[PDB]
């Protein structure tokens, strides 16, 4: 959902 542990500048 709106968690998903993510953001954080991966592959981007």
């Amino acid at each position: 959902d709106e968690n998903l542990y993510e953001g954080l500048n991966l592959d981007d």
